[PDB]
């Protein structure tokens, strides 16, 4: 149905796909902060926020995929497509999971237009090759 | 996080348990469903509705789920484990996308109180005993 | 009953193990920092503040637990026992202890908002890649 | 330190003297009473009373040793120090639990005022020797 995760929330996967792989947190690590953060209102019986929806939704569906490895990994007798399989879910899909955790975690706490500008500036500097560029990437944080 | 995804809209887990595993239709049924009734509005920039953004991020987990059904028929030989791994996919997680994307269109289509009532309706209908259950099942209309 | 320490004061549990257990102080240093700043508002006769009555009882109950481990040491007889006892106590018992000396201690001195404020940052630095975070820790100060 | 359970709220451990050790009642009853009268004050996220604040951490702390005296029950396999340690809990700090139970149970049901002349008068009868100590003991009541 070419359907966009951020569109509805003004970014585009060609925004974010500059962000590398080492800028995301682990899955654990995003799902904690996600936790002591929100947890009071992800649990809530509202609609808080489309940040909110999405996130519950994102987390249901990494629920199901953690089920889907145990099963396998109970299930299958070939330990080689097994581990395949699991690296598989484990690498790649939670690549997309800790974006879009990061990106509503982040919008959530800092600012659509925040993390939006912080994205464009991050492309302006992640484009740019080292040898002109500052060693020190940019940063977003409370702090 | 103790999430249920039917909470924020009203209903429970238990709620649609008054509903059978085979009574909802065919993800390939609902998502000819969905594009035909809203894909103008799902591939649309806007929170058009929390239903819209759930029913966005259901649609891109499930396609996620057949990139890794393919991927695993590509690269794993052993058709034991592929088959086994392809049949749990489609049966155990399209049962609960076939209930999200239910609710979702069923709501989106006739609305939350509607679908709360043809709950409550449905669950009476199937606790009736056969020598009293009428044959004419409930059914959603906008007739 | 389900009572949580912290939630009259505005933190959980949940949000205290947002940071590592290698973080708090020794109960040793908490205890003597505790004296030196309000030994005169504990050993008052006042409900100076809900954290002094919560310091005060935190403060008798590691008495308690230290006159149990002398009593321990000093009738049960075998070493192993005595020694699995002593080092329970201390590790499992004193993680908890000053995770709350430190939480009250750092209220009283800073504020409940910045303390809190501080977890959650503390917890979002930590798990943040360093390439992409500040590269000094955070820390409390009054200077 | 030098901290007195009680003087913050207008007693101490030579008042609460007056009172032998054979008079508290079991910390069953004593927690009977007080999931039965203030179980939804306890637990709630709100500064109620000192009252409040100090029974929750005694709680807590008695929690605590209840899980102590469990991980002693399977880590331990010298029955003799196994059972010395659950006695000298359940007795000796179980005295001082039950103590401070019934000091904050009745000055939250009574109030100070009620329970300081309480233990004046029960000092009065139980010092007074038996050949003119009334039967009619005092005790605390609504009627
Ligand atoms: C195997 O299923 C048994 C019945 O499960 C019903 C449990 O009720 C909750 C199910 O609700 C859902 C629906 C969809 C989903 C997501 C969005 C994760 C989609 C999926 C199943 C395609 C991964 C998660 C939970
Ligand atoms: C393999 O990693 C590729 C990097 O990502 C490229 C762009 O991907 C777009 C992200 O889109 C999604 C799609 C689905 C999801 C959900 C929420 C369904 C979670 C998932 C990945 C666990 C299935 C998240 C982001
Ligand atoms: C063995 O009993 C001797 C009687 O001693 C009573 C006077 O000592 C002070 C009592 O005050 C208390 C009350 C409670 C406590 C806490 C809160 C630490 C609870 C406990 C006893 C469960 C560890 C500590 C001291
Ligand atoms: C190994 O410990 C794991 C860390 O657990 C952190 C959460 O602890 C939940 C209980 O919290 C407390 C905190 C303090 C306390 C008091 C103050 C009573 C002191 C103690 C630990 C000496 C009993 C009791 C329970």
């Amino acid at each position: 149905m070419d359907i966009d995760t951020y569109k509805e929330f003004g970014a585009t996967v060609e925004l974010l796909s500059f962000l590398p792989s080492d800028f995301f947190p682990s899955v654990r690590d995003l799902l904690d902060t996600a936790s002591a953060l929100y947890r009071e209102a992800l649990e809530s019986p509202e609609h808080c926020s489309p940040h909110h929806t999405a996130l519950r939704q994102a987390i249901l569906c990494w629920g199901e995929l953690m089920t889907l490895a145990t099963w396998v990994g109970v299930n299958l007798e070939d330990p080689a497509s097994r581990d395949l399989v699991v690296s598989y879910v484990n690498t790649n899909m939670g690549l997309k999971f800790r974006q879009l955790l990061w990106f509503h975690i982040s919008c959530l706490t800092f600012g659509r237009e925040t993390v939006i500008e912080y994205l464009v500036s991050f492309g302006v500097w992640i484009r740019t090759p080292p040898a002109y560029r500052p060693p020190n990437a940019p940063i977003l944080s409370t702090l």
